[PDB]
C-alpha cells in the first residue's frame, strides 16, 4: 500500500519505459491506490502508473460522471487504429496546459483486466482517445511531445507556474 | 532575405537608434519578416542581428507563422515576477541556457504604421519581447551567464 503523488513535468520518472506486469496478484494494491488517487483529482479521467513514479504497465480510467465505472488496463497495447483526428488534450502531469493532439478515433486495445483475464476493447468513443493518451505514458511520452518546440517551451513555463502557485 | 550575424560581432553590441520617420523603415520591416520566416526555428528578430542600428523588432509566435507582431521603438515600462527560462538566439546559434526575465511585462511601442501600442502580457510573449528588446541595447542573453557558461557558448556557435 502507498500514498501516491502525481508527478509533473519535467521529471525523468515520467520518461521511463514501463515494465510488463507478470504477477497480477502483486499489483492489486497499486491498482486500488491509483484509483483512489485519480478520484482525489477534481477533473482527471485517467491515470497511468508512471505518473505516480511506478514502472508497472498499468492504467486506470473512469469517464463516468459519478466516478463509479472504473476501467483497469494491465499491459495495454494498441492493436489497431484508424481515422486520425485532432482533439484537445490536457494532462495531470502537464497541469494547466491544453493543446490539440492527433489520435486515432477508432481503436482496438488489448490488455488484461484487473483479474488478469484477457480484455479486448473496440471503441470509436472518446474512450479511444483516453486510452491512447494513457498508453503513451507507458512508453514515457507526454502529449506535448507531438507539439512544436515553441509550444513545448510554452507548456513547461505554464506547468512550472501552476506547480509553484498550487495551494496546499 | 538578409544575413544574421553571430557572436562575437561588435555590430551585435551597437546601441540602437530611435526611429523618427516610420515610412523610411517600411522596407526594413518586410526584410526582417522575410529573414525571420526564412529560418527553420526563429520566433523573433531584431535589427542589430542584420547589422542595422534602427530600433525595430519583429515577432511571430503562431504555428503557421501568419501572425506577425511588429514593434518600433519598443520599451519595457513595467515588469514583475522574474523567473528562469531557457533561451536560444539566432545570433548565438546552437547555444541554450536558463536566463532570468520578467514573466509579467508592459511594453510600449509603435506598430508598423506608427500608432502607439501598449502590450500587457504574462504569456510567453513577455519573454520574447524582452529578449528582442535586449538586442536593441547591444545585449545578448549570454551576457547574464557565468564566465564558464559564456566560454562554452562561443565554442558552440563556431561549430554551427
Ligand atoms: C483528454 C485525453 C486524456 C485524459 C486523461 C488526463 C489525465 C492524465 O494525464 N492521464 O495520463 C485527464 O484527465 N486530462 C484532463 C483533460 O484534459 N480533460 C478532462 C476531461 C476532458 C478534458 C479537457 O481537456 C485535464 C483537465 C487534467
Ligand atoms: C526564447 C526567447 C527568445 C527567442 C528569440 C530567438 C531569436 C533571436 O535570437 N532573437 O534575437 C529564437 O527564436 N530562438 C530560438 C529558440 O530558443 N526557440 C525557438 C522557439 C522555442 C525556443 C526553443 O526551441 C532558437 C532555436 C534560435
Ligand atoms: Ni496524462
Ligand atoms: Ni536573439
Amino acid at each position: 500500500s502507498a500514498v501516491l503523488e502525481i508527478l509533473t513535468a519535467p521529471d525523468p520518472r515520467l520518461r521511463v519505459q514501463s515494465k510488463q506486469v507478470t504477477d497480477v496478484a502483486s499489483v492489486q494494491t497499486l491498482i486500488d491506490d491509483l484509483l483512489d488517487t485519480l478520484y482525489a483529482t477534481d477533473n482527471g479521467i485517467g491515470l497511468a502508473a508512471p505518473q505516480v513514479g511506478r514502472e508497472e504497465a498499468i492504467v486506470v480510467i473512469d469517464l463516468s460522471d459519478n466516478r463509479d465505472q472504473p476501467l483497469v488496463l494491465i499491459n495495454p497495447k494498441v492493436v489497431s487504429g484508424s481515422n486520425k483526428e485532432m482533439g484537445q488534450e490536457g494532462c495531470l502531469s502537464v497541469p494547466d496546459y491544453y493543446a490539440d493532439v492527433e489520435r486515432y478515433t477508432s481503436v482496438v486495445v488489448e490488455a488484461l483486466d484487473r483479474e488478469g483475464k484477457p480484455l479486448r476493447i473496440e471503441t470509436s468513443d472518446f474512450l479511444a482517445i483516453v486510452m491512447q493518451h494513457e498508453i503513451d505514458h507507458l512508453s514515457g511520452n507526454l502529449f506535448i511531445d507531438y507539439l512544436s518546440p515553441l509550444k513545448q517551451q510554452m507548456a513547461m513555463k505554464k506547468v512550472k507556474k501552476h506547480v509553484k502557485n498550487r495551494a496546499r
